[PDB]
């Protein structure tokens, strides 16, 4: 690079994200020159962050990773970020536990006059691909190609079929969008300034079962992410397809030589600090008209580990009161422990 590390420091005065209160003077010199062994550097991690001082509805981590060993050669920046955002988890100290036996969520059932759908998703990713802000064309292609394949040999209630969005009319993709079953176009400046929206829609598509309860999105926010959701609140069912789903589609990919993206420390690798370790947001559409618009409801969802989002999702606000509420740490606890406070959260949610 041309210049002395410092003189490309960014200005992060009145930036509220992580990556900007994690970042110093040390850390940013030491890191500029470093390069993945793909060549994904420091500021390409950094960028969001340093164009999104904010966002009008979540706090945000401000930094993506590019591949696999993004984490690894920008750790001085990752592994304080990843504490700051997960609420004390340290990849340098600790490990993170899988745990995917779905016998272990015992009861699950919400109560349905509040409780209008019930969703489970998570993210993985295929080891030797970039990840959405670097891949290119080809390596976008080839996720696409991997995970086609694969998807193929579901069978029975998870045989499904793959819609490409390059083949979707607008009409299609606008109704998937508003039925809660497909992501809406990259125009979110947190993806945008990623690189996440480059080519769009090129390999990007959706996999579905016919009765659109086991989903799997590929090449938008991540090389997939796994759903599980239907109509109502029984989580106990939702939790079992999403296992037995989740375990196939894994062996199915594992079949052919392809390892998803995981360590001990860091569990499965995605994109966003947010989503690792298990990358699963367990969650509810749930109508709480008076809980609400109180004004100590804020301190009841940090202090259950809950998040708040709209109806749309991430960027919209609420609509008709209808809030969706779901577990707000990725790392540290398990798949079932997270769906455990999610069961549990709800339903002071529900009483309160
Ligand atoms: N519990 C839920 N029930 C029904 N739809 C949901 C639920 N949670 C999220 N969605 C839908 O998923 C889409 C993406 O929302 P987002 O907040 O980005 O969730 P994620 O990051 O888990 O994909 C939106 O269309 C949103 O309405």
């Amino acid at each position: 690079r041309l210049f002395p590390p410092s003189a490309d420091y960014p200005d992060l005065r009145k930036h509220n994200n992580c990556m900007a209160e994690c970042l110093t003077p040390a850390i940013y010199a030491k890191l500029r020159n470093k390069v993945t062994p793909n060549g994904y550097t420091l500021d390409q991690c950094i960028q969001t962050g340093v164009d999104n001082p904010g966002h009008p509805f979540i706090k945000t981590v401000g930094m993506v990773a590019g591949d696999e060993e993004s984490y690894e050669v920008f750790a001085d920046l990752f592994d304080p970020v990843i504490k700051l955002r997960h609420n004390g988890y340290d990849p340098r100290v600790m490990k993170h536990t899988t745990d995917l036996d779905a016998s272990k969520i015992t009861q699950g059932q919400f109560d349905e006059h509040y409780v209008l759908s019930s969703r489970v998703r998570t993210g993985r990713s295929i080891r030797g691909l970039s990840l959405p802000p670097a891949c290119t064309r080809a390596e976008r292609r080839e996720v696409e190609n991997v995970a086609i394949t694969a998807l193929e040999g579901l069978k029975g209630d998870l045989a499904g079929r793959y819609y490409k969005l390059s083949e979707m009319t607008e009409q299609d993709q606008q109704r998937l969008i508003d039925d809660h079953f497909l992501f809406d176009k990259p125009v979110s400046p947190l993806l945008t300034c990623a690189g996440m929206a480059r080519d769009w829609p090129d390999a990007r598509g959706i996999w579905h079962n016919y009765d659109k309860t086991f989903l799997i999105w590929i090449n938008e926010e991540d090389h997939t992410r796994v759903i599980s959701m239907e109509k109502g609140g029984n989580m106990k069912r939702v939790f079992e397809r999403f296992c037995r789903g989740l375990k196939e589609v894994e062996r199915l990919i594992q079949e052919r030589g392809w390892e998803f993206m995981w360590n001990e420390r860091l569990g499965y690798i995605l994109t966003c600090p947010s989503n690792l370790g298990t990358g699963l947001r367990a969650g509810v559409h749930v109508r709480i008209p008076k809980l609400s618009k109180d004004p100590r409801f804020s301190k009841i969802l940090e202090n259950l580990r809950l998040q708040k989002r709209g109806t749309g999702g991430v960027d919209t606000a609420a609509v008709a009161d209808v809030y969706d509420i779901s577990n707000i740490d990725r790392i540290g606890r398990s798949e079932v422990e997270l769906v455990q406070i999610v069961i549990d959260g709800v339903n002071y949610l529900v009483d309160c």
